[PDB]
């Protein structure tokens, strides 16, 4: 079976207790994650143990609390109390966890299953060649031996517009801000990147991304977590939103892909 789950934040008890809600078995089920395993909640130690010992039966992509820790391990960015990081980078096996990490993907597709997925989506802007290659650059200097040259210049909100003639810096931060923090777009595809609301209480003409046609998701559904305000409600068909916001309060979500069915773990507070 495939099962997909949502941000995990840390939420060490809540995501076993899923999975053995729905017995996954590695070597017979395969399981896909949203990104955002580690932050807020108590155990992203443990989770991200758990996630490497998985190997070949998961299929993670890389969220902004992911690229974050990896920019704190670095010591490009500052730890932030909240974020509950200190017993992982204090960890003995912190630099295998990390190095392994920072070598996993910003993209995963699956074509018997016409399934992608993206911890914030795919941008109407790109088709899904233009997405490979992106997440492609983007994993190469992830996985390079100077990354933390990349963690560096990954912050920023500019340029928010797509264009095959962008270059350098600003091609890899809108590559990262597209993949791993977009959620409302201008009409004509523009990332916004600072409402983090529901698309009812957007301001206009803000609209989701998923709201605006693009040639991925006309051909492939999309699975995505991230956006925890929209809590995995309001999306068109072949669109799913995951991240119902289990290290807020919310729950853990996943989805099997055979029957399209629910199974949902409630926060333990
Ligand atoms: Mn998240
Ligand atoms: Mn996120």
């Amino acid at each position: 079976a495939t099962y997909l789950i949502g941000d995990v934040h840390g939420c060490y008890d809540e995501l076993i207790a899923l999975l053995h809600k729905v017995e996954f078995t590695p070597g017979k089920d395969t399981l896909w994650l949203t990104g955002d395993l580690v932050a807020r909640g108590p155990g992203s130690l443990d989770v991200l143990r758990y996630v490497k010992s998985l190997g070949d039966s998961v299929r993670l992509v890389l969220g902004n609390h992911d690229l974050h820790l990896l920019a704190v391990f670095a010591g490009i960015s500052r730890n932030k109390p909240k974020d509950r990081l200190t017993p992982l980078l204090e960890a003995p096996d912190a630099d295998e966890l990390l190095n392994w990490l920072r070598r996993q993907p910003l993209l995963q597709i699956d074509e018997e299953k016409k399934l992608v997925m993206a911890h914030a989506g795919i941008t109407p802007q790109w088709d899904l060649q233009t997405a490979k290659e992106c997440a492609r650059d983007v994993e190469a200097v992830l996985s390079s031996d100077s990354y933390p040259f990349f963690l560096d210049a990954m912050y920023g909100d500019m340029p928010n517009n797509w264009s095959p003639e962008l270059r350098g810096l600003g091609r890899l931060r809108f590559i990262t801000n597209a993949f791993t923090r977009m959620r409302f777009c201008f009409p004509n595809g523009q990332l916004d990147m600072y409402s983090k609301e529901s698309p009812e209480e957007a301001p206009a003409p803000l609209k989701p991304w998923f709201a605006i046609p693009g040639p991925v998701a006309e051909e492939y559904s999309i699975a995505f977590g991230h956006w925890a305000s929209l809590e995995g409600k309001g999306t068109p068909e072949g669109i799913y939103a995951l991240d119902t916001g289990c290290c807020w309060g919310g729950t853990l979500t996943c989805l099997r892909w055979e029957d399209k069915q629910y199974f949902v773990q409630p926060s333990n507070r």
